[PDB]
């Protein structure tokens, strides 16, 4: 279904953008050891 995969698109986007995030927190912790 096309909302089906939209959906997909949309949160996957969201996920790609938080584990940028987390890896950016991930990189500050590790300065911080």
């Amino acid at each position: 279904k096309v909302n089906r995969s939209t959906a997909l698109l949309k949160s996957l986007s969201a996920e790609r953008e938080r584990w940028e995030k987390t890896s950016e927190t991930f990189k500050n912790q590790m300065s911080t050891i």
